[PDB]
């Protein structure tokens, strides 16, 4: 007897660019709880539901989950483009959703059963505008670039936008373009044109790492900050040597010395021969939510023995109630479900062997 726990994450698609990162953090998370007991001695099982990397998908992944998988509670989706179009139906079943990677704006306010454990771009993308002038105080002008097809980019933009505005720096161009393009000639050039000393792109990874290269190739040779679309360790064979240097921001440090963080960490470089990334962590953390909070319930009443929509309704309402030690650290909820998270991090991707593998290393 298990406890069936839905995992919708866009494992197909080039947003599985950034998905698989999450099933892998994911898988991790099964057989640490599991071999930790479990639930107080009752396993978890996660079902997987690919989502692929548009609306459809996703709200198909849900609905199998809720209807034919009947699980106690979802982690996904990968996108919040996704999770805008998906969450209601869980929101009308009344089966808890907890966001692993969902940063746009308004992604808690979708219903009082969507939390989210993905820190906001709001407190996020600062930080790697801040880490760039650092690296180099003299920048004054600022090209940004988004994808105006995604729900995510659009929410980063506006932040890394206000944000170096405030700073007193020259925004000289904003360049749309979207996540499926694949020619960004254009407006590489137009951007090139207006002279900037730093380059912002919000996109996704495959999208986000060749408009890093047409940049690049185009002559393009000051700074570059990659929002959270960029930040995946599959990125690296995107861009490849180009994308050296380029700054991401970071809601996870690998060195982080919580005893699950440390166990999650050395799981997953003995499994993947490489630090655990933001996603794989978040994923984990989503996960250990609902086993806490499961382990909560089942004190007080024994959690194989509660009929499925009371067991729903109370996870999510224990879920909101949770403190958690975390790979990401000590994290809590707000009463509508956005997370209680005060440290971040900023990486810059270093390139070896031409260009052929890659890392985030981070800035002390
Ligand atoms: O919210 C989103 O869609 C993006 C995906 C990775 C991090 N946040
Ligand atoms: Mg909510």
């Amino acid at each position: 007897n298990t406890i069936p726990i839905g995992i919708a994450l866009a494992q197909t698609s080039n947003v599985a660019l950034l998905g698989q990162e999450q099933v892998a953090g994911a898988k991790i998370a099964e057989k640490y709880f599991n071999d930790k007991g479990g639930v107080n001695g009752t396993p978890i099982k996660l079902i997987f539901q690919d989502t692929a990397g548009d609306e459809a998908g996703t709200i198909n992944a849900f609905q199998t989950l809720i209807n034919k998988d009947k699980v106690v509670g979802i982690v996904g989706p990968t996108l919040s483009q996704q999770a805008f179009s998906a969450n209601p139906i869980a929101e009308r079943a009344k089966v808890p959703v907890v966001g692993p990677s969902n940063t746009a704006k308004g992604i808690p306010e979708i219903g009082d059963y969507v939390a989210r454990v993905s820190a906001p771009v709001s407190v996020v993308a600062p930080n790697s505008v801040k880490a760039a002038l650092k690296q180099n105080p003299n920048i004054k002008k600022v090209a940004v670039f988004f994808a105006q097809n995604d729900a995510f980019s659009k929410s980063e933009t506006e932040i890394f936008q206000q944000t170096v505005k405030d700073q007193g720096l020259e925004l000289v161009t904003v360049q749309k373009f979207q996540t499926t393009d694949t020619d960004f000639q254009s407006q590489a050039t137009n951007a090139i044109n207006l002279k900037p000393d730093l380059v912002i792109i919000s996109g996704l990874a495959a999208d986000g790492g060749n408009l890093v290269r047409q940049l690049r190739e185009l002559g393009y040779q000051g700074a570059i900050i990659g929002g959270d679309g960029l930040n995946t360790s599959n990125v690296f064979a995107v861009c490849k040597a180009l994308c050296d240097g380029v700054l991401i921001a970071q809601a996870y440090s690998p060195e982080y010395t919580g005893e699950i963080n440390k166990a999650f960490r050395q799981a997953y470089v003995d499994q993947y021969k490489k630090e655990p990334p933001q996603f794989s962590a978040q994923a984990f953390a989503a996960v250990q939510v609902y086993v806490e909070s499961l382990k909560a319930l089942d004190t007080k009443n024994k959690v194989s023995k509660i009929q499925l929509p009371e067991l729903r309704t109370e996870l999510n309402k224990q879920l909101l109630t949770g403190k958690y030690n975390t790979p990401l650290g000590e994290i809590s909820f707000t009463p509508i479900g956005e997370v209680v998270q005060k440290d971040f991090y900023v990486a810059q991707i270093k390139m070896e062997k031409d260009g052929s593998q890659g890392k985030f290393t981070f800035l002390k």
